């Protein structure tokens, strides 16, 4: 169950190919490579243009099926120099983010299994909730949080013992 | 979607054509010309009459027929300094503003398309929420916060 | 619309005309004068039995009419030192308040029309919330917390671009 | 209107006087003198068996005839040093009080009205809520919280 | 009314008599004598497998009959030093201490009325709440909160004036 | 009645048993040997496959025929040292964990009665909420938060 980096690696693998080098209508910010979730935090990150994908905490329900019903949550965060404006900057990024988020295909899974191959699954539904940004202080650089949900459903390993 | 600091661009233009030096009747101002969002805070700002805009969180919803609706939320600060009386100057300013949102149309917008050009398009509709009031400590100055909350259509819609 | 500094500049005419030198009988303060709302805090107010009106928050609710209510707010306090007692003489202080407060007829208005002249309105409602005391420090002084509430109509500056 | 500090200082004259010196049954605690709410906090009252009444914050609402309903709220606090068990002296002393307060009749009223005479009211109902006491620390001493409510009409009707 | 430390008296003393020495099925803890109200905090108890019970706010409702009912609750501790393990002789304790409140009748009184003499009565009802329990720190020893509550009828001493 | 140091070590020993050196499919951690809950905190623990149990509240509640119902909370923690993703390593711990705690049957028990000897007793159900993740600092290390819920019927009837 959980699947919860596997998610977080496909959300920044989709992010990456879908934003990058291609279609300049639509997306545009041609990120030429760099989003990832290992390295965050601010400190480090000595491009700009990036953007990150935390990982939150989850929720859970049980229906009398042996489905399972689960809550997940990703917080993200862009970072952007200065370059025309810090506000437009910030929200076209976000936007781009969203509208990748949005407008495309469902989620796509790449778990493995116990010690064995990858079986590839898909994700139920995807729902952006507030984004909100920083603040005047630390001027020339500028933050864009995204907090976005997923709700996936395990494997049914029940019933089966 | 998204499509904030847009938002901001047109309510400050709007403010600015709407407020300046016309209208003797109705509108009682008179910024020679002012209001913006890039500079705020309290420092700089070497003048008074000094009104200010800000971004916050916005919130949203998912109609199912792919529509999208999302609340946003903009906090607005009043500065003056004293001719007269503080309290009586920082309530003409509200009052003005207040006028200046609910009575004349619509927002005019001026969306930019991934590398293309600007399509003109609306904001539904305008909402007052609570007005708060500075306190008497930095007795020359003086604060009036307005909350006003924004609600657009993205001009989007999803598979 | 508004109106806010306008009803409290009323609302203090009406207690320092109605409560001063008139009326022994079911008023019993007799202010010289003084009751006002621009000078107020603790320091200066070098006099006593003076009374004070601030100015609080607001709320507002739209009507699909065209027609506004607002709910405004007025924290009062008053000040008093010693003689007889601290207790009862500011509890004398504030039974007379709530009495010119409610007893007598609805508000007046002074607003002011732009770059016009002067056309009175009245306010619909006053409501009176709890009544608050300060504490024994500060001994030989006292306060009396006293908050109102008004539900005035603001002019439908709308429909009429 | 308002009317508290009366309240306050009839319940305080009832405690007095149906407390002290009369009655060995029902009552026992024999306050022989004491009981006010001008002096109180804990510094001073050099005495024990002191008890105090505060004066706190009240609510009204509003009937439409002209009638007027509003709560009423009293703190007290009780000391007591040892003769033998600090809980059992702190729990005797407030089931008197309790028993003061509810078992007999409605409060007694000495309202002063505006540069005239004395007209003797009533108090309508009585309740008390919960009640709380003190911690080990300040080990000689004790106290013992009640907190009672009051609900007077205001004799005076609006417009 | 109240009759708190009655209520405090009467569980101890329960507690004391059908705990000790006795009974060494169901119940054991085998404490030969120890528990009381008056020693409490943590300085001082010397001994050990000692416990205490401390006194807490009650809450009252007013029936349309004259009679009370009136909430009373009790914090009950327990303290422990070593031997075999600290969570396993704390739940050892505390679950004799649930069993010996909940299997065995119900409460009694030895309540004093005004000057005269003891009249027992009966307590209708015992609820026991969550039962907490301390954490590593302070190592050798170890806490177990018990929080329960008891519904008394106070004496109608209304409607007799 | 009460019960829950058992209840411990019957999670603790379940867990160490159908996680140790057999079925390689299913069950991917291979803990040679480690959960227990008498050691925890962070201080010592110098190996770090580590997983830990701890103990917390329960709430009980009274049904009308002597029938007892206690829900109680147990707080799992676990950590880890690298090798190659902190956290791909802590998501396939609380994966096989959520595993061995749903898929297999419902817990075996063995409380132990007073002066007397162990006999064997079930436990009713399982639940499973929220999962919480570490932070960026503390950067070789990570932590897995993981609350479960336990339903137990205490082998006892009142009067």
């Amino acid at each position: 169950m959980d699947h919860r980096t596997s998610i977080a690696q496909a959300m920044v693998d989709r992010i990456s190919k879908q934003m990058d080098g291609s279609q300049p209508d639509e997306y545009f910010n041609n990120l030429y490579g760099n989003v990832s979730r290992q390295t965050y935090k601010f400190e480090e990150i000595r491009e700009f243009p990036y953007v990150a994908v935390h990982i939150g905490t989850e929720t859970g329900q049980y229906l009398p099926s042996g489905q399972q019903w689960m809550f997940l949550e990703l917080p993200i965060l862009v970072y952007d120099k200065e370059k025309t404006d810090i506000q437009e900057q910030l929200e076209k990024l976000v936007a781009d983010i969203k509208t990748v988020i949005d407008t495309g295909g469902n989620l796509e899974y790449t778990v493995s299994k116990p010690n064995g191959s990858t079986f590839p699954c898909e994700a139920t539904d995807m729902i952006i909730t507030s984004v909100s940004t920083d603040e005047g202080l630390l001027a020339p650089y500028g933050l864009a949080e995204i907090n976005v949900t997923v709700r996936y459903q395990p494997p049914r390993r029940s019933l089966r013992r």
